[PDB]
């Protein structure tokens, strides 16, 4: 299950922590996930952006907004 | 790498799906990620939410909008 996987892999983030702040947690976690997720449906749908804003139950407009803020487009 | 994880559970997911349709995969993977996040973070804080909040980057209320979604608060 996925969400044993993302328990595993924050337990050995937290594990390199030594005093060392993290403000950033949720983005980071999120940026590796959305980047993972669209690749995935992209390579799906053969990059058409309907399609796969269809599957993700996102607008087309936040698809391309996303897409561009991680340089996918 | 988390985001193998994540593209070997959207791998396997298309695979099951012969036909059917898929509308809300975005809450889908976000609704797995955030909850599995949101305990380990609280976890590690043992419970503060003001210090979660920080590590996070995000606000408390947007915190506890988020506890509660998942009812953990």
């Amino acid at each position: 299950p996925l969400r044993d996987s993302v328990k595993q892999a924050l337990k050995n983030y937290f594990a390199q922590l030594n005093g060392q702040d993290v403000n950033d947690l949720y983005e980071l976690v999120l940026a590796e996930v959305e980047q993972a997720l669209l690749d995935m449906v992209m390579q799906y749908t053969r990059g058409n952006q309907t399609r796969a804003a269809l599957m993700m139950g996102i607008n087309r407009g936040t698809l391309r907004k996303k897409l561009k803020k991680y340089g996918m487009n």
